[PDB]
Parts: structure tokens; sequence; C-alpha cells
């Protein structure tokens, strides 16, 4: 089962931007969806985008167009690149590797890495 650790965090004015890295300790070419989510305090914790096995993303309306998620497969890594960030950007961010039960994979896969701490202020 992979582990993932997130790196990248830190303080920035708004306008400002941040790349964040999601590590995974093995392959996850074959993992049906990688996501970044992010929780605020006070909030409930919220998918931002994700990246699927066969490459496909999409995102959370509030972000899309100045957000960007990536993966580089050969370092096991999934990116999430973000522009123009606004105060309510400001949360912990936290990957999360998932795949359903199926015939190849019976054993379901969902693991969340402990999160990066994002902070969007002047």
């Amino acid at each position: 089962e992979v582990q993932l650790v997130e790196s990248g965090g830190g303080l920035v004015q708004p306008g400002g931007s941040l790349r964040l890295s999601c590590a995974a300790s093995g392959s996850i070419s074959s993992v049906d969806v990688m996501s970044w989510y992010r929780q605020a305090p006070g909030k409930q914790r919220e998918l931002v985008a994700f990246i699927t096995d066969r490459g496909r993303t999409n995102y959370k309306v509030s972000v899309k167009g100045r957000f960007t998620i990536s993966r580089d497969n050969s370092k096991n890594m999934v990116y999430l690149q973000m522009n123009s960030l606004k105060p309510e950007d400001t949360a912990d961010y936290l990957c999360r590797a998932e795949s359903r039960t199926s015939w190849s994979s019976p054993s379901p896969l969902d693991v969340w890495g402990r999160g990066t701490q994002v902070t969007v202020s002047s």
C-alpha cells in the first residue's frame, strides 16, 4: 500500500504562487484517482483537484484557470501548482490516493497524506 507525504507549504502574499508536492512511496500510475484536498479551520475538507490513472484532470470551480494538477510517474509524484492565490485559499492541503475495489484490485485503496500548511496573507 502506498504512503503519501506532502511538501511545499508556506506563507505567500495574495496574488502569489506555491507549488505543492505529493510524494508516494511507490508507483501511483495504476491508482484510479490521485487528489488534492484542503481544509481550513472550522470548515469542511474540500476536494480541490484530481488526476486519474489515465491523466484526466478536473478542478474545483473556484480554482479553475489558476491551479494545475500534474503527475510525474517516473518520480511517483503529484504536484499542485497554485497561482493568483487568495486569502480564501488558506488551508492545510492534503493528498489522497483512491482505488475502488475491482477484479484486479480486490482490496480497496484509500490513503491520505498528513498535509502541508498553506497561508495566503500579508
